[PDB]
């Protein structure tokens, strides 16, 4: 096809309950579509890398606000991530593992910003790596 | 959420008719979720750049393949893309500009290369390219 779809290529590891269903998916997917309607992206023949990188930004936090990912005073909401973790049902040593890194990966957002948008920026950087560590994820790059 | 769904983050621009439905992406990830069955991804600790590009080539073709998309011979069906184009029921000043470039990116792929599955890689290169440009596409990377 000229026009084929792109799809993330990951081997889940010991953590098969990790991937996106379908549903969640094209969930993501209209939250998505519906933030770059007020956030176009930049023009790629004049955007700068900042430009780019602060855009996308934008997009990230927009999908996690409508979403319902932040409080009344702005703060992630950490304990409702820990609760999604635990609603995926995991095999229970991957689990507690995984869950012991969400303390260390909110403890590191916490300790190193008071921002709260580079908060959740870092806990999410964090917890994808320290996740895909203990599974064995491998993701095509 | 400690674990995103990852999605495309694209401005379709004149060319709405080319964003993949629900069913056609649900079938590319059964299709690339059948292929790393056999195709696992290389383990970054010890993977040369040149096996994990071969690798991601061995996945395309392996999806391509699923999908119907070469002859017996192994020659990609060059006919069936124009034809794929034509239904896509684009603007017809869009079509006429995509077509003249497919038949352009195909004389290009099969001159440069004797390869059939170089020639593939270079067409939809060049398709993914000039169709962005016709239809004003942005693709966030
Ligand atoms: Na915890």
């Amino acid at each position: 096809s000229a026009t084929p779809a792109k799809v993330p290529v990951i081997e889940w590891g010991k953590c098969e309950q990790l991937k996106p269903s379908e549903s969640e998916r094209t969930s993501k997917a209209a939250v998505v579509d519906k933030c770059l309607q007020s956030l176009p992206l930049p023009d790629p023949e004049k955007a700068t890398q900042q430009e780019i990188d602060k855009h996308r930004e934008s997009v990230t936090t927009c999908a996690l606000k409508a979403e319902g990912w932040f409080d009344d005073e702005g703060v992630y909401k950490f304990d409702r991530a820990r609760n999604e973790i635990k609603n995926k049902k995991l095999d229970s040593e991957v689990e507690e593992a995984v869950l012991l890194k969400h303390d260390a990966c909110q403890k590191e957002a916490t300790e190193k910003h008071d921002d709260y948008i580079n908060q959740v920026q870092l806990y999410q950087a964090c917890m994808d790596y320290n996740i895909s560590q203990i599974c064995g994820i491998k993701v095509m790059v």
